[PDB]
Parts: structure tokens; sequence; C-alpha cells
């Protein structure tokens, strides 16, 4: 729960290259697409609103509470926004992999197993 660190602004500054759309022809993830992000999910899978994630795993279990909702109750524009939204934070922003796109850290984020249930 604190996304004022300077370590979480340097997260957010990696994930700044990255682009929302599958092109060049799109948007850059803002501070704001994250904290929606993150906050969306929190509500959603019964955690406080401002639970700022530390580590990998720790985002790793919101991704995967959060994919699993989706697998219960549906799939939306909202909802598939906010997951590839913490992937790109967990690729592009606490592992410091460089991806193009969001398409390209969902692409990573699956390849590197992250999508799997830590203990």
């Amino acid at each position: 729960g604190n996304g004022q660190g300077r370590d979480w602004k340097m997260a957010i500054k990696r994930c700044s290259n990255v682009a929302v759309g599958v092109g060049g022809k799109s948007k850059k993830f803002g501070e704001g697409n994250f904290r929606w992000a993150i906050r969306m999910a929190n509500v959603s899978t019964g955690r406080e609103p401002g639970d700022i994630p530390e580590t990998l795993d720790q985002l790793r279990l919101v991704i995967c509470d959060l994919q699993e909702r989706r697998e219960k109750f549906g799939s939306s524009k909202e909802i598939d926004m906010a997951i590839v939204t913490l992937k790109v934070f967990a690729v592009a922003g606490l592992l410091n992999m460089t991806v193009s796109t969001a398409a390209a850290a969902e692409n990573m984020y699956s390849q590197m197993g992250l999508d799997t249930r830590p203990s």
C-alpha cells in the first residue's frame, strides 16, 4: 500500500515507453492507467482499494485472482484492460524488460509462466 515510493515511480517511468495499442499508432501508458488498474483489481478481489503490490509475487496473486474472476463472471473491455495493464507493470515495470506494446507484455507474461500461481 504505497504508490508514492521512488521505486514505484521508476516502475511507472519504465512503462512510459509501452504502448496500449499494437503499433506505433497509439497512446502510451500513464500513471493513471496503473493506479486505475490496481484499484479496480483490489476492489474486485476483496482487497483494500489502495493496496499497492510490492514484489512480483504479490502482483501475480492479484492478476491470478482477477483472471479467475474473469473466468467465472465473464470478460469485458474494462477487466481486460485492467489485467493487461498489470501484466505490463509486471514485465516492463518490476522485471524491467523492454516491450513495445501491451500485447508484447501479455505474451511475455505467459511465456515466462507468470500466469501460474506462486506458493
